[PDB]
């Protein structure tokens, strides 16, 4: 239902989602090739894909990921992990909202997700930014699975609109703000946001609609099963701020489901 | 390079193995349909699958798993599960012997496996016995992963020959016990033994031929990739006790390559 350069780039990044996870040692060095256990970064090993920058439970939010230099795919890559325990981070999620009218005209978003990022967001946009310098032509990317998700869509809402597009993969990521956000990251201009949800997955669930929340435009749902590969003829694009048709059904929710995206994630074997 | 039929049963099994790990066993009376979580065991759940007696922390070898009736499949299957943590499981791994002449003549096995599955012998015999009677034209089927496989082999090899047939299916089985029970399994008749290894899989590789070890014939060898779906092409037969060229070859093991037996198994998503 989408292009194959399309699913191509969904699994490349998801993929380095992946890598916030099972990408060996965030106390390493910059420099070094970029490596996953478990076989969970299988496309990101192919192509000359190096750290940059990488950093732990940094800021007052506890932030994990890596900044990469991919000179095969001529990419610019901020990579969040997610939580290292999703059902703890579930049950114990949080539902308040704050207003961030920096950002956004007129826009609540959730308290952790905006004060985890914006503890960090100077430090991670110098690094960013000497990057874009040093490579002009390279894309750069915003991608990150579940908590890494959100952080990636907030980071991507906050630092665009500065010469350079920015461009948004998420993964499960949960509702980030009201429906004003909602419609900030359906129009926002400086790239494209590629909301990706899987099937009747939990977290692109909460925090439920009932608490303010509300979800931008578009969505692309994966309709395969958990544990099932995915065919670009499994992805169905849901326009519509949200939506319904998608992961917003008024079916059982699944935390299976919310840890294969394209190949295991959020995990490592 | 197996048949289309072989590679369902073997499938199936893997199926059965997982659900020991991920089904919803224990406080699940007898006549419960078997079900697994995260998708760990569909073709388990699409079969007139019902448990007959499940069992957890059973004697001296904290033994668990399940006996399960398939009208579909017309199975008698005793699904025995390995390790609740394989890595812990793995570095504290005895490799002691004790003799098994109740088995074979002049056997060894490794004394744990051989123990655990004594410790529990008489009473599985009587439920498996039962279950022969009400359904002497079922199959009896004994299978298991990890130290579930090392279980089942052991079982099997112990419970043949008094009336009816019992096959194996193992995956990622350790070896069992010397030479002289290596050369037993392979030829023992009134059931089939099928030991099954994917890639560079560390647990057939334990306990080590250098501490008086020694595996079966044949092994059927899983060419492709930790998280890749196996088609027919990716499985091999390797023939000869304890042949090479299969799992048993001069490279660094994996854990994951252990966890992906068609589909995970050992974890539970
Ligand atoms: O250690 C797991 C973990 C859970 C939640 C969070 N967080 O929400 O920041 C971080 C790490
Ligand atoms: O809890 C994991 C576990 C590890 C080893 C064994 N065992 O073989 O005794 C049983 C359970």
């Amino acid at each position: 239902e989408v292009s194959q350069d399309l699913f191509n780039q969904f699994n490349l990044f998801a993929q380095y989602s992946a890598a916030a996870y099972c990408g060996k040692n965030n106390d390493a060095p910059a420099g070094t090739n970029i490596t996953c256990t478990g076989n969970a970064c299988p496309e990101v090993e192919k192509a000359d894909a190096t750290f940059l920058y990488s950093f732990e439970d940094s800021g007052v939010g506890d932030v994990t990921g890596f900044l990469a230099l991919d000179n095969t795919n001529k990419l610019i890559v901020l990579s969040f992990r997610g939580s290292r325990s999703i059902e703890n981070w579930i049950g114990n999620l949080n539902f308040d909202l704050k207003e961030i009218n920096d950002i956004c005209s007129g826009c609540r978003g959730h308290d952790g997700f905006t004060s985890s990022w914006r503890s960090v967001a100077d430090t991670l946009r110098q690094k960013v930014e000497d990057a874009v310098r040093e490579h002009p032509d390279y894309r750069v990317v915003f991608t990150g699975h579940s908590l890494g998700g959100a952080l990636a869509t907030v980071a991507g809402a906050d630092l665009r609109g500065n010469g350079y597009d920015i461009d948004v993969f998420s993964y499960g990521a949960p509702r980030v703000g009201n429906r004003a956000f909602a419609e900030f990251l359906t129009v926002q201009t400086g790239g494209t946001l590629y909301r990706i949800t899987h099937t009747n997955d939990i977290v692109p669930r909460l925090p439920p609609r009932e608490f303010g929340y509300s979800h931008s435009s578009p969505e692309y749902w994966i309709k395969s099963g958990t544990l099932v590969p995915v065919t670009r003829n499994d992805i169905v694009k849901i326009e519509g701020i949200d939506a319904t048709g998608g992961n917003n059904q008024p079916n059982i929710p699944d935390i299976p489901a919310h840890l294969w995206y394209f190949g295991l994630i959020g995990t490592c074997l």
